[PDB]
């Protein structure tokens, strides 16, 4: 494919590089990464529907290629993809995303300290 610096999630918002999102892997619940990179499929590719982004996940060491279809933007997911339950390594991740995207979303980190106990 060919790198870009943003595309359109299948909920039609934007997601560039440096933005946030949730996104899923086999074992593991949603959980949130950053963007570190965007690739599009072109027409002499194998597949040229295929779109990914390059993600860094909050609270872990890890990078992945992620389907564009297998994440989406962090807030607006938000309180249907955070697990309320989850411990550890989980928790310390929202806790760094919801820090990080406090100034474009300041409602996730609002919602967060509410339901902190």
């Amino acid at each position: 494919g060919q790198s870009v610096s943003e595309c359109i999630t299948e909920d039609g918002r934007t997601v560039a590089v440096g933005d946030i999102v949730w996104g899923k892997i086999h074992g593991f619940p949603w959980w949130p990464a950053r963007v570190l990179d965007i690739s599009l499929g072109q027409k002499e590719d194998g597949e040229p529907s295929w779109r990914e982004a390059k993600v860094s996940w909050f609270g872990s060491p890890t990078t992945s290629f992620l389907s564009i279809s297998k994440l989406s933007p962090f807030s607006e997911f938000f309180k249907l993809r955070f697990n309320r339950k989850k411990k550890g390594m989980y928790r310390k991740a929202i806790t760094e995303a919801a820090n990080a995207a406090r100034h474009v979303a300041p409602e996730i980190r609002e919602l967060l300290t509410q339901f902190e106990t």
